[PDB]
């Protein structure tokens, strides 16, 4: 994902593409949630829009897309004008690795304390400035030991003191991953993994908000979106074209590893397991008989709306309950509304499910539409954390109950918000704050299962701020 440079201005961008670069290459800069894909053709360089409000990304004159890898590896391969050449960068600050300013007592103490073998950082020089240390951890008292080895920068190269001379750190990392140094008495540098920072003891979520606030917010989020390029699972089955008008958006698909299969067989949705959810979108007027279907298969008996039927003029997710007291078939599916509840923050319908001609297979699902989610995020994390704190009581009350179904939209974004949160207050709610939680990993484990989940930097800190704020409570 090097075409992604975090901290490039505009001029910086016409630069680059002019002097480093040739026709048909491109590169994607933040803007501000706006972003800018900068394409060189015919000697130009040509601005293309992006923006992401929270839902989707939104290409200007193009389509929308889950992920700017997702939208990258689509023209890369298909309707824009052509991407050809990736304009790779050198800068370091978005990989998992690198911590830049970090004093070598503290990345001893950091490797110390929470390292393995293999755990690994690299950081800026604390004497010969310019330069970098990668300090690895390796071992199973005495058993394990931190290795420390320079890393010189001589004429905008990288080298550890011999060898080949690297363009860029990531260069040299990557290379050392492959073939890892020796030590002479046969101690081998193996680069596993980058040493686990963002993994904090609940009670300590306070401490790590004000330091991400100091932002480093930004710094930790461009991090997880430098690795989604490992995520370009298969969406195949999304394609085909007997499913190509079930799908709000044409290039926001399910993977094919995860996506629930109708007992035709296709609907926009995936299984997200850590409690289980099922995330999809909001419903097409052809898809709500497929949507009662996955209800029904998968014994569902919890709905989570996450956006008004309209926004902004705009419909977010149609209607596919009937009005109170009303009784509606879709399909093969008979649905009652048994009673309306309205709460400040949302509204509770009580509804019957059940199959036409079969009154033995009846259940309860209780839908919970959330309407006061701002056209951002909410500034107090209170009436989700309420909302989500009633949610898990009513699934936890229903014996043998499916997966909880979360929806509206494009069924990434406040949909992945409320599931992340869900996932992480779950863990809290069950084993108190004496117990680790990993908000990145969190996410990028539910980013494996449906593509873009969690999409903006404000849903990302409104998830650490949801996390505190129920600690705090
Ligand atoms: C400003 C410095 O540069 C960035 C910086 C590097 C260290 N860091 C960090 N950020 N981060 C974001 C997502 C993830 C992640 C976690 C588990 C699995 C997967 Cl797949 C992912 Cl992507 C991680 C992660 O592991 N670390 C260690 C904090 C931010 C700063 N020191």
């Amino acid at each position: 994902r090097r075409w992604f440079h975090p901290n490039i201005t505009g001029v910086e961008a016409e630069n680059l593409l002019l002097t480093r670069g040739v026709d048909g290459s491109f590169l994607a800069r933040p803007s501000n949630g706006d972003f800018t894909l900068s394409v060189r053709r015919n000697g130009a360089v040509t601005h293309i829009k992006i923006q992401n409000t929270g839902d989707y990304y939104d290409l200007y004159g193009g389509e929308k897309f889950a992920t700017l890898a997702e939208l990258v590896q689509y023209y890369m391969e298909h309707q824009l004008i052509e991407l050809k050449y990736p304009l790779n960068c050198a800068d370091p600050t978005s990989e998992r690795w690198f911590h830049g300013h970090l004093s070598g007592k503290e990345a001893e103490k950091l490797l110390t304390e929470k390292g393995k073998h293999g755990s690994f950082l690299v950081r800026e020089s604390q004497s010969h400035p310019g330069d970098f240390v990668l300090s690895v951890r390796t071992g199973d008292d005495g058993k394990s030991k931190v290795t420390h080895v320079m890393i010189r920068c001589q004429e905008l190269k990288y080298d550890v003191g011999g060898g080949e001379r690297f363009d860029s750190l990531t260069d040299l990392v990557e290379h050392y991953k492959k073939n890892p140094m020796v030590e002479t008495l046969g101690t081998v540098l193996q680069l596993k993994q980058p040493l686990n920072t963002t993994r904090i003891n609940a009670a300590e979520i306070e401490s790590r908000v004000r330091e991400l606030s100091k932002q480093g917010f930004w710094e930790e989020f461009e991090t997880l979106q430098q690795q989604e390029c490992k995520l370009l699972y298969s969406r195949k089955e999304g394609q085909r074209q007997e499913n190509k008008n079930k799908n709000r958006y044409k290039n926001i698909l399910p993977f094919d590893h995860t996506r629930v299969v109708l007992h035709s067989d296709y609907i926009n949705a995936n299984i997200i397991m850590p409690k289980s959810y099922i995330a999809t979108q909001g419903c097409l007027q052809n898809t709500v008989n497929d949507f009662w279907r996955m209800v029904f298969q998968e014994n569902s008996r919890v709905i989570v709306m996450t956006t008004k039927e309209v926004e902004r003029g705009k419909s977010k997710c149609v209607k596919y309950w009937p009005d109170e007291y009303a009784l509606k078939e879709y399909g093969v599916m008979r649905v009652r509304n048994v009673k309306e509840s309205a709460a400040h923050d949302y509204t509770l319908r009580e509804l019957k499910l059940s199959k036409v001609g079969q009154g033995n297979t009846e259940r309860t699902v209780w839908q919970y539409h959330f309407r006061t989610w701002p056209d951002g995020v909410p500034s107090d994390p209170g009436g989700v954390l309420d909302f989500l704190e009633e949610v898990h009581h009513k699934q936890e009350s229903i014996m043998d109950a499916g997966p909880v179904v979360v929806h509206c939209s494009a069924g990434i974004g406040r949909t992945g918000t409320f599931i992340v949160i869900d996932i992480l207050i779950d863990i809290i709610r069950e084993k108190g704050v004496d117990c680790d939680i990993d908000v990145p990993k969190t996410i990028q484990m539910v980013r494996s299962q449906r593509s873009g989940m969690v999409q903006t930097e404000a849903q990302y800190r409104f998830i650490y701020m949801a996390v505190q704020h129920y600690i705090e409570t």
